[PDB]
């Protein structure tokens, strides 16, 4: 019986979980025939086109047994390609990433000799990786080294953006034909970026091309291969596949079917054309299918078990693209197989109005049914959205798998706004990634790393000094024993926060010019507003909005410190900074009266308690004024948001114990959550504390709560869950979801993993499975607050 409400669904489904994660080296290898004949012949926008073209052209196609949507990244399902013009693996790549305990993938000797033989040598000296890491500074090399923040473009194109309607209402040869109108208006006596208009132009039409390419390929397949179906039901099947894609992408879809497979069909294309960020996502996708799930029904072609299935196929779909493989640090920051493929059910409509409708709860019924930690299915919880909708999300929520997560439709509209979104693009809006905020269609929000707040506060607090890695990776700020007053450290910490977040934005411009140039997606433009009409790629600002981000990582670790320390060193002078530095490098070793005053004794973040939760909006704020505003290359401007994916793990391991009480080498604080062991007043103080983060001047902040399982049972847990969303929204929170796990389960989960492969649990801003976890990662879900109602 498993999962799956139809049999196909079931099969689809089965597949999916049973594939085994490898990378497919078929498409460096096209990749690279592609670069050897036109290499040095074009500009690079038209190169990425063309090779993306001679790759869509000429690579392997799958319809998986029974599918109704078709389209895989790479060979088979969990098939990783691999995208030597970001990262050229070494060898020693393939081998750690073969060999790894988790988010391994397995090379397989022939993909190990190609990658050796035909990649290498050819993509060792043109991958953007060495670009980045030769352009940049010795500061910026040693804080980098020294995990002060992570590089999102070290080995993933910026991407992290979402499809807004454009694929529904336009086929691919449509879109040609938008472009070709921009390129007959170009004006090259007047235009001086003409020039650059073309080239884009040019490059994206050859992505439209592609696009097309693969819809007459995949037809082609679809009918070649019923006829030698000899499974009459699977023949019509294939004859359907063949009818849809005879229509997606290079026509707009007419049917529901059809409208799916035109998603897919795109995000095959961009998550295939460059190695992008949280991969793709329909974003609104009730939204979008609504309109064809009623014209379908009313035409008598499409029922809601159809439209079920359909759903479920998609879901599948997502399931079989892994985020391609990760190496180093980016591994440490995003240690997952998934790729955020972010979808929003609920919210509100293009008009502003409820926007829970059929297909809602269609989704809803997927999501539940399938339970894939892939795609990353949220609801959007408005003041308009019908309590039914609310709650029967929470009855999925519950289950304790962490979908959906819920995102306060009220606080994305207005972030939206706030990042200078109209309220007309903002009611397209919705959230991406973990939380990630984005005018949907419309923008590049790109993440541009990981930056490590209480580290930050490490260097502070020795002068500059990196007690870790032992360099000098801050400035000389002052010794803090001779610090007077909290003000002054606090204000020598935004000065180690300015010179960081100094080093991490110079880098940024130098990668956002790389990416830029050597990164243009043609195929992303097409579809992303303002990039036809503005002749001008995604990857160089031809989105309408244009955001960078810096993610903040460890607000609620280093406000208990900064905390701890206003509390006890200036405020009640327990102790003087020359004891708390001497814990610290002791590990609280000899120092237990410390450790207990600063856990114990002192006032955390999560509480409703205006003495820690000031101190994090001091921070907040001063994180926020640091970075927000600052210029983009490409004419957008550098926002914030809050959100550490598994990077919290990271910059606490390389960072020793810090004011609150957190040892050497311990995790930091997921998202804005509190910190291990800082909330002991139940959820209701949580949301309050994390209400006075203002969420609205942030692209996303990432909040993760846990449920004791008895709490949430029956009607009153519904209620409980749906009042405690609504709680936090009110207030303008951003988002919350919820872990409702029992701890023996995955305690037994740890001591025998072979006997839970099926347990997944929320890590921050999506679901995963247990096992995929490091030991440190699974102990911080598990210290996370089990909270009553
Ligand atoms: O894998 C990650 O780290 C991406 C980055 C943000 O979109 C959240 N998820």
């Amino acid at each position: 019986m498993a999962r799956g409400t139809f049999e196909r669904t079931k099969k689809l489904r089965e597949e999916s979980i049973n594939a085994e994660p490898h990378i497919s080296i078929e498409r460096a290898v096209l990749m690279t025939e592609a670069y050897k004949k036109y290499e040095g012949s074009v500009e690079i926008p038209v190169l990425r086109a063309l090779s993306f073209k001679h790759y869509i052209e000429n690579r392997t196609l799958s319809i998986n047994d029974g599918e109704l949507i078709v389209g895989e990244k790479g060979d088979s399902p969990n098939g990783a390609p691999t995208y030597p013009e970001i990262c050229c693996h070494t060898m020693e790549d393939l081998e750690v990433m073969h060999n790894r305990d988790i988010i391994n993938f397995s090379v397989s000797e022939e993909a190990r000799k190609i990658h050796k033989e035909e990649i290498i040598p050819f993509w060792k000296k043109r991958q953007t990786r060495d670009k980045i890491i030769n352009a940049m500074t010795p500061e910026w090399l040693a804080a980098y080294e020294a995990g002060m923040f992570t590089e999102f473009m070290e080995q993933r194109a910026p991407g992290h953006t979402v499809c807004g309607d454009t694929i529904y209402k336009k086929g691919f040869l449509d879109l040609k034909k938008d472009i070709e109108a921009r390129l007959k208006e170009l004006d090259f006596l007047n235009d001086l970026d003409a020039y650059n208009k073309k080239a884009d132009l040019e490059a994206m039409a050859i992505a439209c091309d592609a696009m097309v390419i693969l819809g007459k390929r995949y037809a082609e397949k679809a009918r070649q291969m019923a006829e030698e179906e000899t499974d009459e039901a699977k023949k019509k099947d294939l004859l359907l596949i063949a009818e849809t894609c005879d229509v997606v992408p290079a026509h707009k879809p007419e049917t529901y079917h059809q409208a799916i497979q035109m998603y897919w069909f795109v995000h095959i294309g961009v998550t295939t054309e460059l190695n992008i960020w949280d991969a793709f996502t329909p974003g609104r996708l009730d939204q979008h299918l609504n309109p064809f799930y009623e014209r379908d029904v009313e035409n008598g072609i499409l029922d809601r078990d159809r439209a079920q299935e359909l759903l479920e196929c998609l879901w599948v779909k997502f399931n079989n693209q892994p985020a391609p493989p990760k190496v180093g640090i980016t591994l440490k920051e995003s240690s997952t197989y998934t790729d955020f493929a972010n979808i929003n059910t609920g919210g509100i409509n293009p008009d502003g109005q409820d926007g829970v409708n059929e297909v809602s709860y269609i989704i809803l019924d997927v999501m539940d049914e399938m339970k894939l930690i892939q795609p990353s299915s949220n609801v959007q919880i408005s003041k308009k959205t019908p309590q039914k909708f609310l709650k029967r999300a929470c009855e999925i929520s519950r289950k304790g798998w962490g979908q959906p997560a819920f995102y306060n439709t009220e606080a994305i509209v207005q972030e939206l706004m706030e990042a200078g979104k109209t309220i007309e693009d903002a009611r397209l809006g919705g959230t991406s990634g973990c939380v990630e905020t984005g005018c949907f269609g419309k923008e590049a929000y790109v993440l541009t790393g990981y930056m490590n707040i209480p580290k930050i506060l490490e260097l502070t607090l020795n002068n500059g000094y990196d007690p870790i890695s032992k360099k000098q990776i801050g400035i000389e700020t002052g010794d803090p024993r001779n610090f007077q007053s909290y003000e002054e450290l606090f204000e020598a910490f935004k000065k180690q926060l300015h010179y960081m977040i100094d080093i991490k934005i110079e880098g940024n411009a130098v990668i956002e010019n790389i990416c830029a140039k050597h990164m243009p997606c043609p195929l992303m433009s097409t579809i992303v507003d303002d990039c036809i009409e503005k002749g001008k790629d995604y990857q160089r600002g031809g989105a309408r909005y244009n955001t960078r981000y810096i993610q903040g990582v460890g607000i609620g670790t280093i406000t208990d410190s900064l905390t701890a320390i206003k509390y006890n060193v200036f405020d009640k002078k327990k102790f003087d900074m020359d004891t708390l530095l001497k814990a610290l490098d002791a590990n609280f070793e000899g120092y237990e009266a410390i450790l207990n005053l600063v856990s114990n004794k002192t006032p955390k973040y999560g509480n409703d308690d205006d003495y820690a939760d000031e101190i994090m909006q001091e921070i907040f704020n001063a994180y926020y004024n640091e970075v927000t505003g600052r210029p983009t290359v490409c004419g957008g401007e550098y926002r914030v948001d809050m959100l550490p994916t598994t990077c919290h793990i990271y910059f606490g391991e390389i960072m020793g114990a810090s004011p609150n009480g957190r040892l050497c080498a311990k995790p930091v604080s997921e998202g804005i959550s509190p910190e291990k062991g800082g909330d002991t007043n139940g959820p209701t103080a949580v949301i309050k504390s994390c209400a006075k983060m203002d969420h609205i001047k942030t692209g996303g902040t990432l909040l993760n709560q846990r449920f004791a399982p008895s709490v949430v049972q029956g009607e009153k847990g519904l209620d409980n869950m749906a009042n405690l969303v609504r709680a936090y929204f009110n207030m303008d929170g951003h988002h919350i979801q919820f872990n409702v796990f029992d701890k023996n389960v995955l305690l037994e989960a740890q001591k025998n993993p072979q006997d839970y492969k099926d347990l997944i649990v929320r890590v921050a801003g999506y679901s995963d499975h247990f096992n995929n976890l490091s030991r440190t990662l699974q102990d911080e879900i598990i210290g996370r607050t089990e909270q009553t109602f």
